């Protein structure tokens, strides 16, 4: 487990910090790779819980399941490090998250105004990548605009640069511990309004601590501006009470596939 993902440390130099959390740390760096090149990385140093070997355990076993995976739109898994502090490394994308690139498309210097065709493409991108780990039973946890990736040809690829999320959380997994596929369905939901909406947070005038109530009540996250019945009908399918009721992700990417390509 530990020989199929570890990559030796002096083959990684670590420079500025990208992002710095509670239980974690996201920083700039430079992998040499067994080509003799040298690629730019991006390293997530995590906090594990060291009073047992349950946490470091988990960790290279589903490090050693990531780097089987191969998929366009999931992040790709160079391998991992170990100063014990583990460090997981994944390729450095330039155009950064999602969430910031939508934000900087609604300004003048940023990328230009993003057409409904290329919002469409990012969430079937995110629906291609979540139903490839939902068809191996992998749980995602963090779906959110910001844990979106763009690659430098401009496709979207799921990842998980969370450093520790109330307004993604699926109503059941507000009420008990339980999380599954479902719950990830609903974050997706959440997800597309947050790219429909070109970087929203959700539920504007709801607080935090209101959401529970707030979903128990039937409400939801309202249709933006912008944004066709059909597209509307796909995300709200995502936040349905019963998670037996939600699209599965395979669903979910044919019906944006079948609506992007009755778009001109
Ligand atoms: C608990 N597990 C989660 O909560 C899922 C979550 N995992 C983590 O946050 C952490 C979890 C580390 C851990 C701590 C204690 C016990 C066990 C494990 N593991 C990575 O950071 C990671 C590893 C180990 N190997 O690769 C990546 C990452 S992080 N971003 N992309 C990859 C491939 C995750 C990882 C990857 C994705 C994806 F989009 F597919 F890339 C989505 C969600
Ligand atoms: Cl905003
Ligand atoms: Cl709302």
């Amino acid at each position: 487990k530990l020989e199929d993902v570890v990559i030796d440390r002096n083959l990684l130099i670590l420079g500025k910090i990208l992002g710095e959390g509670e239980f974690g740390s996201v920083m700039e760096g430079n992998l040499k790779q067994e080509d003799g090149t040298s690629l730019k990385v991006a390293v997530k140093t995590m906090k594990l819980d060291n009073s047992s070997q349950r946490e470091i355990e988990e960790f290279l076993s589903e490090a050693a399941c990531m780097k089987d995976f191969s998929h366009p739109n999931v992040i790709r898994l160079l391998g991992v490090c170990i100063e014990p502090k583990p460090m997981v490394i994944l390729p450095f994308m330039k155009y950064g998250d999602l969430h910031t690139y939508l934000l900087y498309s609604r300004l003048e210097t940023g990328p230009k105004h993003i057409p409904l065709q290329t919002l469409l493409k990012f969430m079937v991108d995110i629906a291609l990548g979540m139903e490839y780990l939902s068809n191996r039973n992998f749980l995602h946890r963090d779906l959110a605009a910001r844990n979106c990736m763009l690659r430098d040809d401009m496709t979207v690829c799921v990842a998980d640069f969370g450093l520790s999320p109330v307004k993604w959380i699926a109503i059941e997994s507000l009420a008990d511990r339980v999380y599954t596929s479902k719950s990830d369905v609903w974050a997706f939901g959440v997800t597309m309004w947050e790219i429909a909406t070109r970087g929203m947070t959700p539920y504007p005038g709801v607080q935090n601590h209101e959401m529970y109530d707030y979903l128990l009540h039937g409400h939801r996250l309202k249709q933006p501006e912008d944004c066709l019945d059909e597209l509307y009908e796909i995300m709200y399918s995502c936040w349905r009470t019963d998670p037996l009721d939600r699209p599965t992700f395979s669903v979910l990417r044919l019906q944006l596939e079948k609506l992007l390509e009755s778009l001109p």
